């Protein structure tokens, strides 16, 4: 008698805890247990209740798994992630939240990917030393990444890395193209300097008698002559390249100008000897 008192209160609590019965289903079974005079019948109620919990648990999970499969443009990876989370769920409310969380992830992910790709389209666009043809080729490349993603040929991680890989390659070509544009600017400046250098050598060789300490001016003239020919500042230093070289070549031009000017002022008016 007093067993029931304990046994019935147990069995009712077993019912209330099952994760997949609805409220209406619980109430019918809870009521039947609390009305029974036998402990053996109370067992049969707890049995068919778990049997129904299992039935509704299958129906619930399976459905949800097919629900998320119909999120359109679902990444194969994300589908598997949530199909599996759902399968492991304890209750119906968790199963619901998972189908919620799925959609939020599938749009967060595509919203993210789409923002990064656009952000890179722009940063590539501001690389001033890309050919127009080279700029189309990488904007197109980006688009192909977002397409293969939509077609689930890439996960989100794969696709973020391809955007980075394309951005890095667009930089390394930006610079190869900048070094070529520097190099060309350098030879322009180092040609003016060579023509000025030849002017100063002619000046020197025709009025050196007139010069204070002419051996200094011979060495100077000679130094700048070789520099602009070699495009090195010293004999065992690098050739002028990139923007350290252009500054250095711009530095040397304005030095030989001063030198030329100086020779011009030391010889002014005197005649050729």
């Amino acid at each position: 008698d007093q067993e029931l008192g304990k046994q019935s209160r147990r069995s009712q609590d077993i019912i209330k805890s099952l994760g997949f019965l609805s409220s209406d289903q619980k109430d019918i079974l809870v009521k039947s247990i609390s009305s029974s005079k036998d402990s053996q019948l109370i067992l049969k109620f707890v049995t068919q209740a778990t049997q129904l919990n299992n039935a509704e648990s299958t129906k619930a999970k399976q459905m949800a798994q097919n629900d998320v499969a119909l999120i359109k443009n679902i990444s194969p990876e994300v589908l598997e992630e949530y199909k599996e989370k759902i399968q492991r769920a304890s209750t119906k409310s968790q199963v619901d939240e998972f189908v919620a969380e799925a959609k939020k992830v599938v749009n967060s992910n595509k919203e993210t990917l789409v923002n990064q790709a656009n952000g890179k389209k722009q940063e590539i666009a501001k690389l001033e030393n890309l050919s127009n043809d080279e700029m189309l080729r990488y904007n197109t490349a980006i688009d192909n990444v977002v397409k293969q993603y939509n077609e689930g040929k890439l996960n989100i991680t794969a696709a973020m890395n391809a955007l980075n890989s394309i951005k890095q390659a667009a930089q390394e070509v930006a610079q190869k193209n900048l070094q070529k544009q520097y190099a060309k600017k350098i030879e322009r400046i180092s040609s003016k300097g060579l023509a000025l250098s030849k002017k100063a050598k002619e000046i020197y060789e025709k009025h050196k008698s007139i010069l204070p300490t002419p051996g200094y001016y011979a060495d100077s003239v000679g130094t700048y002559l070789n520099r602009f020919r070699d495009k090195q500042t010293f004999g065992n230093r690098s050739v002028w390249t990139g923007q350290s070289g252009l500054d250095e070549a711009k530095k040397m031009l304005d030095e030989v100008k001063k030198l030329l000017k100086e020779l011009q002022d030391l010889t002014r008016g005197t005649k050729e000897d």
